[PDB]
């Protein structure tokens, strides 16, 4: 099976996926995170941050807090399971992580915690 997924997010706030599928006989798993628009990451930064659903409001809030210099995440953050850097346009950005990280049936959430982007960036991860 495949174990990779490319995303791309533009200056209009939106990713082109809201689902996630990881195949269990996957290893590791990449994203490869790219960003189409003409904004620079300061005005219309994305990442692709993954915490149990149960963690994501907090991630977000903390990460909001913490300012474009932390990527807008929470210095040493347990809850983030893996995440790319905060890209800006014409950028991009992978990332590749265990799935031994992940579980089956545990629900996860994926997500942009640039301030504000999470009310539309977010979508389902799920191990399958
Ligand atoms: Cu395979
Ligand atoms: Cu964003």
């Amino acid at each position: 099976a495949e174990c990779s997924v490319d995303i791309q997010g533009n200056d209009q706030m939106q990713f082109n996926t809201n689902a996630i599928t990881v195949d269990k006989s996957c290893k590791q798993f990449t994203v490869n995170l790219s960003h189409p628009g003409n904004l620079p990451k300061n005005v219309m930064g994305h990442n692709w941050v993954l915490s149990t659903a149960a963690d994501m409001q907090g991630v977000v809030t903390d990460g909001m807090a913490s300012g474009l210099d932390k990527d807008y995440l929470k210095p040493d953050d347990s809850r983030v399971i893996a995440h790319t850097k905060l890209i800006g346009s014409g950028e991009k950005d992978s990332v590749t992580f265990d799935v031994s990280k992940l579980k089956e049936g545990e629900q996860y959430m994926f997500f942009d915690t640039f301030p504000g982007h999470s009310a539309l960036i977010k979508g389902t991860l799920t191990l399958k």
